């Protein structure tokens, strides 16, 4: 059962999305994927937040660029947990996509990851976080991925030429 | 019949949208005011806009500070036309309000005004305009309340005391 | 009998605001398209605003990249509605574009679309909303062209790979 | 048992955070709360990090202004999920404490919050929905009083005095 | 006869630009002062401008805030040297008027001050080099001043208590 | 005898730099041309602000990037009027350039031009307006020049494809 | 004999550069202080920078705002360290003055500090570093004074009323 | 013996760090380069910054992007003089790193340099010149390096083609 639904504002998104969906195919994440824009299909967003519990999902991450307005709507209808990723705008830079999904008002929150493909990866791995809390095989394959990140860094110290 | 409404995300906006009102009582245009919250009432949101054009509102004005959702979700629910004001927010004096706002994608426009109170008086202004294209008498208002705008400056040059 | 008119800066402004020509081709909306600087045709600029009312158009789209003052110093000309749309700028990325168009002091409004392309389309999409509370053939085009730009995306809800 | 920790940089930070633990209060959430110095206390971060786990928490909210380190170094530190609250600091007004929490890297994620005491109390609503998945009391009391807010501005819909 | 003239695009504006008028108190320089707006008295702009030359104006000091429009308005109709003070905005702290006003295109300058009371004072110090260059007494006059700031700065190395 | 001087912090600003040269070249007004370093030639920039007015300068146009301090060192050695030209920047393009040239406290004055190959043209062309007050032939050779500007414009009012 | 000296490029600069001088009176270490304005001394600058090592400073010190020039121009006279305090200026509140400190150029260093006071107070703890590794007595000092403030945090966990 | 260790936050970052290492080669400076992640790898940093004095290091240059946390947490685990270089990021262009290294508290001080590869050099030259003070021969070599740089500006100063 899919625990965790990955949701974007476009099919554009997905260059930056695929990297949430990829931390899920390493850690053996089931998970849904699917594009729910706020702005062209509004009426799907609603009915999107409004199953989410329903459907089973635990954690739901949302990633949308410039007025990136999904996260935050998503947020205002249901309690399932969102997180927000902010996708690079051209001329912004990301600025207006993190600051339309951060700045969120009290009571309706969206923990928010970093700007581009490493808080989409991020946002990923937080979800795992999330829901391995309550899974003691989840918990360890991140223990286990992590310590391999590490293990890297610490066996590969000098960065010149060999 | 109020052919335009004034609408904003907390009754603390009023403190900034009460400038857009007070141009409507000097041009003697009827107008709704009402606060709809993208985030504490989404449905509210949703139903508002649905029947915008049924409740004769030909131009819609929305304020909102912070991440400012509700020009653009308003103008994703009608093809009534949607002015934004960005509020001016504590930490970030407003941008994240005007980014909010105005960075709306391809397909669905929101006019955005100036940060703060000059922009609720300029919504209201450029409402105004819209409507006098088929109001002669408002249209005549608008052009008589520019005059006494400009003539002011005008028979006042010398800034310096007297 | 064109109701709107597309104004910008300089023939390197197309690029941008070729998009908003787009949608009035697609809408069938008669346009005029014209280069008027206010910076190096000053004179035309004014003859162009004072002239607007009796020329027909009933909304002004102007662009303008930079120290982007066309837009304003239209709008301080003429009660016929103003529409900008801030073009990308090399250094600073369409911000000093963006200040410029929005920051309108009270009494002279501009109403502000997005940085670049999306926001030169907007500007055209708003001034055929405008348009459409008055024309009857022109709102239903508005609506199957929304209408098509929704089912678009909820036809094609994965993003992934066949 | 206290399932959620509250650590922020500086007892001055206490103005800030201090809404993050008034929503506890309200739902009835057990918490913790302790001055933990990424800069000042770097040995004290690492061991309340690493004993997060053994001593039950299950989110951990982290705030701090300026180069604040504290939200990331805890993340890098262990597994329970970390939330982080950027304090709005004097001369860069937070954009700074954003930054340094929001950017993390991929491998090591911050779910950060809104800049000030609207991202505090966020902070904890968030931590409260995520307990709330495997808490059906508390999110009872959490439907509850997110109802509560959105009656309260529905009762209210004009902002005008009376 | 008066080689310089201050305009502001409004009153309060003085409040700022009266500090250029202060550097030419006290360096015995002719000049006029006149509020010229942009926005709200276009015509006057135009027809100040035009007539600069005749009036025997060698340097424009020109001061504005947000969408700064007056110094290049002025510069795009006359030869005669524009130079710019950024009066600082409540929201945007004077980046609006900085951008509007430096960011000119290729063939119209103006040589832009510092934001505020400072750029305001330096504006009306470097119309008095421009017009010192052709007056050997003013040439002596700057000298004398710049000579009394830099001996009150020698004469006084220890900044803290008696 | 040159009236006028071109210098610049490094010889990679003369890609921008050349810009304000080819005004010149093209307005026939005999220039200087040369390399002075701020940080590299400390010395050698104190020598030539001094002599300056003894070789015959009446106008230095300075460019330079990054933390540019090759305009406001000269001015703070010479009465002779000093134009400040910022060079892009590739970090923070030209806005570190731009606040280390314009931010000027009261008393060194520093006329700012545009970011990049505008404001150097610029610099030339306002330096040119300069010269033109008390040069009734350059006067003239700046009057045709701009009108050539303004009739290429008028002259080609459609920028749609023939 | 004092080590290091700490200048600033106004007397109103004292207000934070104070900070600096508590940390050393705190640490007993021999200290000048003086005003050498960039644009206001720029010879006393050059004569201070020249005569630095041979009047025993072994690190320098420098704040300034705005177009903060002063550690920059010192740094490009000697080899001796310079530290340099961005000033908080009043409309770019001190991004400004970081930008023109830190963004020095290949060749000519300066250690920057945070903006404000607590870059002071940490400029003149920086240079107390780099002196005690020479001198183990005041290296002692220093080791006190952080053990001082790391149990001050330590002892006072619970930042909540008593 | 080294003296000196050049850190970085990940491979990646060597791009940038060369530029420190090569200006060591050019004066013969021996030093230590290893890859020490504040991140992925906490408890080396721990390690590392603990045995800094032992190991013989006067100077620290620790280079990271983003969510640049590596200089302090290390300058917060030793009283070795530290000194930062902020990466330059893809979205932030090095804004993230530059505050997330220079904005440090008073106590925990990081001399900061320029952002990219000047700052990496610039560091080893600070570096340089604080071990320069007690390094006589260090000393004599970096005096030749500043008057090559010098001379090669003051032999070359057109910039135009031969």
């Amino acid at each position: 059962p899919a625990r965790v639904a990955i949701v974007m504002g476009s099919k554009s998104d997905w260059a930056t999305m695929q990297f949430a969906a990829e931390i899920f195919e390493i850690l053996n994440v089931p998970h849904h994927v699917e594009v729910v824009s706020a702005h062209r299909t509004p009426d799907k967003l609603f009915s999107f937040a409004e199953s989410a519990e329903e459907n089973g999902y635990q954690v739901i991450i949302a990633g949308a660029g410039g007025a990136a307005h999904l996260p935050g709507m998503i947020a205002a209808k249901t309690l399932v947990p969102v997180l927000g990723v902010p996708v690079q705008s051209a001329a912004l830079s990301g600025v207006d996509s993190l600051y339309s999904i951060v700045q969120m008002p009290r009571g309706i929150p969206v923990g928010t990851l970093a700007i581009g493909k490493a808080g989409a990866a991020n946002a990923a791995l937080l979800a795992a976080q999330i829901l391995a809390t309550h899974d003691k095989e989840l918990h360890q394959r991140l223990n286990d991925w992590r310590k391999a990140q590490t293990d890297e860094v610490l066996e590969n110290p000098d960065p010149r030429g060999a």
